[PDB]
């Protein structure tokens, strides 16, 4: 088990994508090899996991609760701060990553807060959402107008494609404000951009409400929700990674889902060491007043 953290893996052979001939066995093995890349995201925040027991053909658990769980290594948390639901979850090491791999998880998806406090969030993020019909064009100008609005207020933005079909922005920021705050200055932002370019944006949840347009999505920031981990993967056709970009080669994307489990190596073979995320955990920032006058 040298190559799965030497956690045992069931039906190695079960299929996770047949499209592609992806097994259960090569997906824990991807898990193993990049568990310090998702750890960059994982290690000091809850988890929401995806498990799809029948592979991405079957359907999908979307799970936030666990009272018995049988991946050595995963942490519980206190159900003091989710009354009413038994703990919630935390994947701090290789072992416990691939140990959720063997109890079907395909996805993972962190909290806007860390262990440090969990009642203050350290980010927040604005995932673009597409029209299923719109050019990839549109979401690529989308991308740049929202990074413009960023950059004019102060804030460094990190982007991410989503493994999906749009684009994820995080911004991290001080502990100094609570759940509330910061969802609510999320909102502010989408709002903004859907005022100064209604015909581009929307600002309102629902298919029905981006009709050829693309909704700034400020909900992934409300407590207890998630968004799937940088260099993690998608339960989707050719099981896509989602991965950081240098804003400069944003331009140059063909598509939200490029990038997937068994080319996610030649992605880092070419970066040679670049981090398009070098700055985050460097990054120290907060919601200002000026920031309230600008949206």
């Amino acid at each position: 088990r040298a190559a799965t953290a030497g956690v045992r893996i069931s039906h190695p052979q079960r299929l996770i994508d047949p499209s592609i001939q992806a097994s259960k066995l090569e997906l824990a093995e991807f898990h193993a090899r990049y568990a310090d890349l998702l750890l960059r995201d994982l290690r000091e925040r809850p988890v929401s996991l995806v498990r799809g027991p029948d592979g991405i053909g079957g359907e999908l658990f979307f799970q936030k609760h666990a009272a018995r769980l049988k991946i050595p290594g995963i942490v519980q948390l206190d159900p003091a701060l989710d009354p009413g639901h038994p703990p919630l979850l935390q994947i701090r090491s290789a072992e416990a990553l691939v140990g959720a791999v063997q109890m079907g998880s395909i996805e993972f998806h962190t909290w806007n807060a860390s262990l440090a406090n969990l009642e203050r969030p350290d980010r927040f993020v604005l995932d673009l959402d597409p029209d299923p019909a719109l050019p990839w064009k549109r979401m690529l100008e989308a991308t740049q107008l929202s990074l413009t609005l960023l950059d004019e207020l102060g804030l460094r933005a990190f982007l991410k494609t989503s493994g999906g079909k749009g684009m994820h922005l995080l911004v991290p920021l001080e502990r100094r404000h609570g759940w509330d705050e910061v969802k609510d200055f999320a909102q502010a932002i989408s709002q903004h951009l859907a005022r100064l370019m209604p015909e581009r944006f929307s600002a309102v949840s629902g298919p029905r409400n981006r009709v050829g347009k693309i909704f700034v999505d400020y909900l992934r920031n409300s407590r207890g929700a998630s968004t799937v981990a940088a260099y993690s993967v998608r339960a989707r056709e050719g099981l896509p990674v989602s991965v950081p970009v240098f804003r400069e080669e944003l331009d140059s994307l063909q598509g939200a889902n490029q990038w997937n489990l068994r080319s996610l190596p030649q992605r880092l073979d070419e970066l040679a060491g670049d981090d398009p995320w070098a700055d985050y955990a460097g990054t120290r920032q907060r919601i200002s007043a000026a920031m309230r006058r600008q949206l």
